[PDB]
């Protein structure tokens, strides 16, 4: 009977199907099950070379006809999107724990020469003590193999959170585009609120930004050490702008907080 499972309850849904806790018969172990309607082929591929604390670990899949379902590890607390109160944001302390975290998981798919390509907070969920874990790789791709990079020219992602660069360049790397997303993640968990619509020179936010405007919101709610991060990360040029490594160095990133 340890391989019977019953589906309890619906956790949320992606643009194939659904997300459904299941629970085990005998262990009452927890496992999340999304439900894709019936791109699949690619995203369970990449999930199997997955193994870090700060990405939601796969179990397995089953094909039962025109319907794909992905068994995923449970992540109680939830989309880190639903800890960000509008137009607040959440204590730095918190926010400083869970962008330490989402830089691990980072780290490490970059180390296996995987970009994630559509970080935000809806894709980084939370476990029962609240670690940050990468979710939902259906854009995911091999940017490195064999110690050769290679570069992307799909345009994918989430507008608000996607890199310049993706918009103006016929082809980009990879590593820079996640870098940016994340910037863009630690704006919204510190602000509550996105800083525009898209990075393009048509959008006034943007420039405003580009334009060093930081009077305005979002930035004026954001205190001044990881404002400097922050000029750091969304730099125009994803030539000159900071890398992990260098985000790892950073005064803000190292500056002991708690509430
Ligand atoms: N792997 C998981 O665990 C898992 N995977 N995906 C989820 N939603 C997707 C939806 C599409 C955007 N990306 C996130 C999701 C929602 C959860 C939850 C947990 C607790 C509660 Cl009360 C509500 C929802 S747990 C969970």
């Amino acid at each position: 009977f340890v391989e019977d499972w019953d589906l309890v309850q619906t956790l949320g849904e992606g643009a194939y199907g659904e997300v459904q806790l299941a629970v085990n018969r005998v262990t009452e172990e927890a496992v999340a099950v999304k439900i894709v309607d019936m791109n699949i082929k690619k995203e369970i591929c990449i999930n199997k070379m997955l193994n870090h604390e700060n990405v939601v670990k796969f179990y397995g899949h089953r094909r039962e006809g025109n319907i794909q379902y992905l068994f995923l590890e449970y992540c109680s607390g939830g989309e880190l999107f639903d800890r960000i109160e509008p137009d607040i944001g959440m204590p730095e302390p918190d926010a400083q724990r869970f962008f330490h975290q989402l830089m691990a998981g980072v780290v490490y798919l970059h180390g296996i020469g995987i970009t994630h390509r559509d970080i935000k907070p809806e894709n980084l969920l939370l476990d029962e003590r609240d670690n940050l874990k990468i979710s939902d790789f259906g854009l995911a791709t091999v940017f490195r193999y064999n110690n050769r990079e290679r570069l992307l020219n799909k345009m994918c992602g989430t507008l608000p959170y996607v890199a310049p660069e993706l918009l103006k360049r016929r082809e980009f790397h990879a590593e820079p585009v996640d870098v940016w997303s994340c910037g863009i993640v630690l704006t919204a968990m510190l602000a509550g609120e996105l800083p525009w619509d898209q990075p393009s020179d048509s959008c006034q936010e943007y420039s405003d930004w580009k334009e060093k405007k930081t009077y305005l919101n979002p930035w004026k709610k954001i205190d001044s050490a990881p404002l400097a991060l922050l000029h750091k990360i969304l730099v125009e040029n994803p030539s000159a702008r900071i890398t992990i490594p260098d985000i790892k160095k950073d005064r803000w990133y190292n500056k002991p907080l708690k509430k």
